[PDB]
Parts: structure tokens; C-alpha cells; sequence
């Protein structure tokens, strides 16, 4: 395929039933914004915008949304297996370098910078495998005493800086992930990073099912950039797929039930298909979708 | 010890934020309840009253609470995990019985019926484990078998038990568990002359509360609802976390507990109930404010 694929992750329930208080939140401005239809006020806007942003971070993980009972301390032995447990989409990731982390290899990530780096870092903790951020920051100070034969690089999608820290790596990426949606591959950075020595390091994106994340991600490739026609089928598909948000089809579990392993093959040769279907495509919503979508929570 | 002893469970990330949540909720009815002290007026009571019902619910499972997302069916193989994952109460639960299931027994559980139940069952499904009920519903060669009973009245004429051996052990899932009551006589008695009670409580949670304050004002009285609501609300911080003393026992799925196991005569391993402070209309207020 395109070296360009995605990996489906679920959703906690907790991320399910937040999501599901996001949409409940914005009810009346998600009407108002189909209602009065191309029209559109700035409010409103800004509305749709936020709801969509707030169910882009739950997606990848809850505490980008609230701060309640995180861990103080990140760093301790049970952090990576929590962080995990609350995330589908970090519990694919972990379940993924569990199998990574055996062979030699750098492996890049990119998510939006900030607290999403942190937990990222801290996630990884948990595995058998040295961690290299790029913006001077970290959780651990300390160097990995250790020798593992996988290293993974931490890369902001909002702006790296190689100057004050270079790729010391001396060696090409055998992959590069999208944590958030917040990456743009095409920008150049993120371009430097896949050409490090075919020409291109494989993307594989990690998504949530029915989530912001697969709204934003297929019909990014059918409207692009700030069109009307984008945030549209956007909000109208996020609020409507609410209800099958974060569950893999009958077909996708085992895979998944079998801890990913269904991936050996094509990690060992990049250069074999993606293994995984492609992106499942999203029916464009009505406005007419969106308001029966919303009755059901009436009452 | 007693014969009837305590096992202390965690609570998910999501259990604690809905608690917190279930607390905002009510957080003027709460102010009101303490502020004007002893007048204490009815609609206001039935808020403590309910807030009380629903953090208990949550506490033994979220789905008690909210359907939202709750599985249609409860059979499928990944359920079992599913639902310990999302009750530090049902994740010791199935610690305990990958422990009891073993040993050849007959091991009883009371908690409240309807969904409770069918949770329960459910949960239990992930166990090499024969399951019975006694309310003649159900959503589906063993040791170790389990018997489901209501807290809430049990009918043994029309649901006998064809046990044919005694009760190893009886746990408590819900606070609705009434020990005192007959029909839970009943089953301690089936053949020393009482089974063990074994009780699930999510530490600094509303049923902590319920079971340290039910031995020291009882019923309800005015002192029982105002001790209980200032702790679970002032404890709502500290919710389901165990003491660093007690997290290697559970860490290590619960080992520690094989002795105990084999000889019901040996002395409970696990401390007592931790006692709860008498939270002042002072300590509530403080408490809400941040």
C-alpha cells in the first residue's frame, strides 16, 4: 500500500462516556449550527471548533482533558499500565513497541507538544526501550543505564527546532507514528524526519474508531484545509458515530484480542502491504442525521 | 478474628471522576444539609439520601449507573475483563475467585438484585467456575461452584438449595447486604457453626463509610446520614487508593490470602476496617469549597 496507513484503537468507556458529556454539552449550539445552515455565527463556530478539539484530546487520552486525579508522578512503576488502561489508543501503542522494542530500530513519534508529550514519555517508561525527546524537556532527566536495542524519538508536531537538539541517531527511522491529529505529514519537518536515509519512512496512524480522530482524518482527504464543507461533515460525524465510538469491528478484534502480533510480518518487511483494511470510509451527515442523533438524549 | 472481616478494593480513574462528579451534583443540596443543622427538611434529605445510593452503586459498578456503553450482550468472551476493568471491586472479586475456584467449594455471594446481579454473572463467566442462581433468571467440571442470592429476599421453596454441602465462605458485594437478616442466617448456618463473611468495600468510598458507621450509630438516625455523607463527600480525594501497606497483597493478585484459604480458622490477614474521622459541618464546607 501507500506507506501510509492507519491503526484503528478503541476507546475506554470512560473516554466513551466523556466524549458522550462533550456532545451533551455543546447540544443546543450543535442544533443552532445545522439549523440555521451557511448562515453560521462566530460563536457557534467557535463552538463546533472547541467540541471538536475537546473530543480530539479525550481520544487520545482523557487527562489531556482533565487534570483530576492524574498522578502526581508520572515516573513510578504503575504509570505506564494506568495510562494504558484509560486509553485504547495508548494501549495499541504499548501493545505495538512490545513488539518494536525487540528489534533494532529507531522509531519516531509525533504528537502536539506539551502534556501530550509527557504522558507519551511516560507511557513508554513501561517498555524495554530508550526514549530521545527534542525539546529539552523530559520526566527523567536520567539516561537509560540500560542497552536496548530500540530507541524511540519524541518529536512536537508543532515545530521541532534541530539546531539546539540534532538527530544524534545515525540511523534511518523504520517508522514514523501519528499520535494526535495534530500531525501534519506533509509539513517540512516532519518530511525531514521520514526521508532519513525506499525514500520514505511508513506513517501508521494511530486512530480511535468513529472518533473525532476518524472523522478528521477521512474527510481531511475529501475537503481539506477550514472549508464550511469540512467542519460539517466533521461535527455532524462525530456527534452521530457518538453512539459506536471505539469499537473495532468483528473482524478487527483478534487481532487486537491477540495483542497485535498480526504485525510481525510487515514489520519485518515495511516493503509487504499493510495488513490492516483501509481507513473505513464515513457517511456524509445530514442535518437531518444530526438532529435524530440528538433527539434520543432528549427527554 | 471475627468471622465477618473487610476486603478493601481500589476504584478505576473513571469510578473516582464520576463519584466527583455525582458529588458536584448535589453540592448546594450538600451546603444546605449541613448549614442548617438538625431542621434538616425533606427534599434536602432525599438528596443526601439519593447522592448516598448513587456513589454506592458506582462504588461496586459504573454501569449500575450508567447504561451508556454497557455491552447489549454480557456473554461474549472479552465481558469478564471488560467489567473488572471498570470496578476495582469486581477486579478483586475475580482475583479472589481465580484464587477459591481451585479448591472444591461451594462459595456464596449476596448483593443486590437486578443489573447487579446479571453483572455479577457475567463477571463470573471469566472464572473456571460452576454458577448458580436463585431468582430462576440467568443470562446463560468444575471445583468450585458459586452461588448468587439477593440481598433483597431469596424465595428457597421455589429455589432450594441442592447444594448437598456447606458455604466455605459468604461475600458481601453490595452494602445492601444485610448479615442480620434471616435468609443470610440462613445460609451461614448450612452445616464452626458460621460460614466466614467476607465483605468488598472500595476504601474512602461510600461503602467504607456505610460499614465503619453502621457499627457506631446504626439505622437511620440523623448522626448515621451525617457522618456518612461528610466522609464520602471529604473523602471523595483519596477515593479507592489503597495504603501502601496493603498494595503488594493486591499487586500480587492476592496471594497472601491462600493460608486464610485453606484454614477459615486462622485469624483474617488483612487489618480491620481503618476507622473514619467525624467530619464537622466545618470539614464538609472546607471540602467543597476547592
Amino acid at each position: 500500500t501507500s506507506g501510509d496507513y492507519w491503526l484503528p484503537t478503541t476507546m475506554s468507556l470512560y473516554q466513551k462516556e466523556l466524549t458522550d458529556q462533550i456532545v451533551s454539552l455543546h447540544y443546543s449550539d450543535i442544533l443552532r449550527y445545522f439549523e440555521t445552515s451557511h448562515y453560521k455565527e462566530d460563536v457557534i463556530l467557535e463552538s463546533m471548533k472547541t467540541m471538536c478539539l475537546n473530543g480530539s484530546l479525550v481520544a487520545t487520552h482523557p487527562y489531556l482533558l482533565i487534570d483530576h486525579y492524574m498522578p502526581k508522578s508520572l515516573i513510578t512503576r504503575d504509570v505506564p499500565a494506568h495510562l494504558a488502561e484509560n486509553s485504547g489508543k495508548f494501549s495499541v501503542l504499548r501493545d505495538l513497541i512490545n513488539l518494536v522494542q525487540e528489534y533494532e530500530t529507531e522509531t519516531a513519534i509525533v504528537c502536539r507538544p506539551g502534556r501530550t508529550m509527557d504522558l507519551l514519555e511516560a507511557l513508554l517508561l513501561g517498555n524495554k526501550v530508550h526514549i530521545k525527546r527534542y525539546d529539552g524537556h523530559s520526566i527523567k532527566s536520567a539516561a537509560a543505564a540500560n542497552d536496548f536495542s530500540c530507541t524511540v524519538h519524541l518529536f512536537s508536531s508543532e515545530g521541532i527546532n534541530f539546531t539546539k537538539y540534532p538527530i544524534k541517531s545515525k540511523a534511518r527511522f523504520d517508522m514514523l507514528i501519528c499520535l494526535d491529529t495534530t500531525v501534519d505529514t506533509s509539513q517540512k519537518d516532519i518530511q525531514y524526519l521520514l526521508q532519513y536515509k525506499e525514500r520514505y519512512a511508513p506513517i501508521v496512524r494511530l486512530v480511535a474508531i468513529n472518533s473525532i480522530d476518524h472523522c478528521r482524518l477521512f474527510f481531511g482527504k475529501k475537503f481539506d484545509k477550514n472549508s464550511r464543507e469540512y467542519l460539517e461533515n466533521v461535527t455532524a460525524a462525530m456527534v452521530i458515530l457518538r453512539d459506536r465510538l471505539g469499537t473495532l469491528p468483528p473482524d478487527l478484534r483478534p487481532i487486537y484480542s491477540q495483542k497485535l502480533h498480526y504485525l510481525v510480518e510487515w514489520l519485518e518487511n515495511p516493503t509487504v502491504p499493510w495488513p490492516l483494511p483501509d481507513i473505513y470510509p464515513l457517511k456524509q451527515y445530514t442535518s437531518m442525521d444530526v438532529e435524530r442523533s440528538l433527539l434520543t438524549e432528549v427527554h
